[PDB]
């Protein structure tokens, strides 16, 4: 009986085994559109992704991780919000059963058909491990998906998920680049929050970006083929591994743009 999104194991029951479920600083969270104030003492993002080593995939029965090499300062995320420099370690998405649901942050309750997570942690602690106990230990830049156009620089995953269907598989992803799945754009929104699964800390300081990137119908198909299962274990498809809106608490969304 470990966390999962199905109806006996999903978000509604993690604060049974992680009490911080109900904390102060929870994400994802709505941005209210009117509310969030324009800072105009925000710093322009500085997203440093030319040397990025991109090494693995992993199926972790919950996403799939694009996991980097992270033991120097390759490809890295400054500015915005941040002091100091923050390391990629990987990326993962959460989608939908249908495109009208699968983002964890919500635009004017607006839900988007997936949500990309760029994870990184803050070097001034040494380690990941280290950096999560921290306020500002992560900093996560968030990219909503619609569905449209394709976008290429995502079909080198998209045609790698076949080989990595059930929890636990993993296949070799070098030399993949990151920058191709960013938009036009770097417009954001900031505040602080958490993990949006277990054991959801409250260690990461939230960039979502404003413009969203259109992926195809086909590129997101091939997401929700996907298992949460195990190999040759009953076939649970991979789909709706979103935690929905928290509430927002003591806390103001900033925006980067007028
Ligand atoms: O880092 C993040 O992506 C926030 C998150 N925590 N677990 N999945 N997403
Ligand atoms: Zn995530």
């Amino acid at each position: 009986h470990h966390w999962g999104y199905g109806k006996h194991n999903g978000p509604e029951h993690w604060h049974k085994d992680f009490p911080i479920a109900k904390g102060e600083r929870q994400s994802p969270v709505d941005i209210d559109t009117h509310t969030a104030k324009y800072d105009p003492s925000l710093k322009p993002l500085s997203v440093s992704y030319d040397q990025a080593t991109s090494l693995r995939i992993l199926n972790n029965g919950h996403a799939f991780n694009v996991e980097f090499d992270d033991s120097q300062d390759k490809a890295v995320l400054k500015g915005g919000p941040l002091d100091g420099t923050y390391r990629l370690i990987q990326f993962h998405f959460h989608w939908g059963s249908l495109d009208g649901q699968g983002s964890e942050h919500t635009v004017d309750k607006k839900k988007y058909a997936a949500e990309l997570h760029l994870v990184h942690w803050n070097t001034k602690y040494g380690d990941f491990g280290k950096a999560v106990q921290q306020p500002d230990g992560l900093a996560v830049l968030g990219i909503f998906l619609k569905v449209g156009s394709a976008k290429p620089g995502l079909q080198k995953v998209v045609d790698v998920l076949d080989s990595i269907k059930t929890k636990g598989k993993s296949a070799d992803f070098t030399n993949f680049d990151p920058r191709g799945l960013l938009p036009e754009s770097l417009d954001y929104w900031t505040y602080p929050g958490s993990l949006t699964t277990p054991p959801l800390l409250e260690c990461v300081t939230w960039i979502v970006l404003k413009e969203p990137i259109s992926v195809s119908s086909e590129q997101v198909l091939k997401f929700r083929k996907l298992n949460f299962n195990g190999e040759g274990e009953p076939e649970e498809l991979m789909v709706d591994n979103w935690r929905p809106a928290q509430p927002l608490k003591n806390r103001q969304i900033k925006a980067s743009f007028k």
